[PDB]
């Protein structure tokens, strides 16, 4: 069973940084001891602590990080994605609008697929979207993901620790309800990060905090100002039509937002123009 990784064939190279609920590292996997082996990414895990594994095991698509197996405190083993996160990539290269849109498209494809499998992500930001060699998008960090039971539209969870509240729709900040439409909001914020080249001083927490204290006063204030209709600003050099898309992803009421399935055509259309 090539889903079962043996400690004895796993040799560490680099730390790769941190995901939600565990460190990630690059390992060589050399079961036949051939001196070359295979590069893999391993996340060290550990109620619902194994949910990341259970969810990702069941996902297969070109725009989601590929599950490889586990090592029996548990280790999750995934494809290594060499270029890393969009958040560290974009500030360090010049990238064309047409290509930022293409990255946007691919996030939507994967998110549409994820939604079709009845999962929500709840952690969609540029820091968690990774790039492979051909600059293909792979969505990552499934630490916060949940299954939405059949014929329900949301899931209720109060996170005990940190979560990307600056990426979260009002219904999530206020009532701890997470809809499919909530990931669409997050994707709107993510679309903003791409267009601001993930400049740190343009970043959502940067911009939101400008308009604003304590950890949870911040959240109540942020909720208040989203409900009043205030939003991140148009990125410099961002086309009008694209700003419209983001604005649509940030409708206050979740039923107004477009779906990822809706977004694919629209992004394809704007990708040429
Ligand atoms: C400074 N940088 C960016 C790096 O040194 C670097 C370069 C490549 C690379 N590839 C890679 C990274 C992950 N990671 C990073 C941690 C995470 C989790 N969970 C992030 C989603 C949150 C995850 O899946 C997974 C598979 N391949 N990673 C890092």
């Amino acid at each position: 069973d090539p889903t079962v990784f043996h400690k004895r064939y796993l040799k560490k190279i680099r730390d790769l940084g941190e995901g939600h609920f565990g460190k990630v590292s690059l390992y060589c996997y050399d079961p036949t001891n051939d001196g070359t082996g295979e590069m893999v990414a391993v996340k060290a895990l550990k109620s619902g602590w194994k949910q990341e594994i259970d969810i990702l095991r069941t996902l297969y698509h070109e725009h989601i990080i590929k599950y490889k197996g586990c090592c029996e405190s548990l280790q999750l083993v995934m494809e290594y994605v060499p270029l890393g996160s969009l958040r560290d990539y974009l500030p360090r290269h010049s990238i064309g609008l047409a290509q930022l849109l293409l990255f946007a498209q691919q996030i939507c494809e994967g998110m549409a697929y994820l939604h079709s499998q009845h999962y929500i992500h709840r952690n969609l930001a540029a820091r968690n979207v990774l790039l492979d060699n051909d600059r293909l998008v792979k969505i990552g960090d499934f630490g916060l993901a949940k299954a939405v039971p059949e014929g329900h539209e949301y899931y209720r969870v109060r996170e005990d620790g940190d979560s990307p509240v600056f990426w979260y729709a009002p219904e999530c900040l206020k009532e701890y309800k997470f809809y499919y439409a909530s990931d669409v909001w997050s994707f709107g914020v993510t679309l903003y990060e791409l267009l601001t080249h993930c400049d740190s001083s343009q970043s959502p927490p940067t911009k939101f905090l400008e308009l604003i204290a304590q950890g949870q006063m911040t959240v109540l204030r942020l909720t208040e100002l989203l409900e009043r209709g205030e939003r991140l600003p148009r990125p410099d050099k961002c086309p009008c039509e694209v700003y419209h898309l983001m604005k649509n992803c940030w409708e206050t009421e979740a039923s107004f937002r477009p779906t990822f399935e809706n977004l694919i055509p629209i992004l394809k259309t704007v990708h040429e123009k």
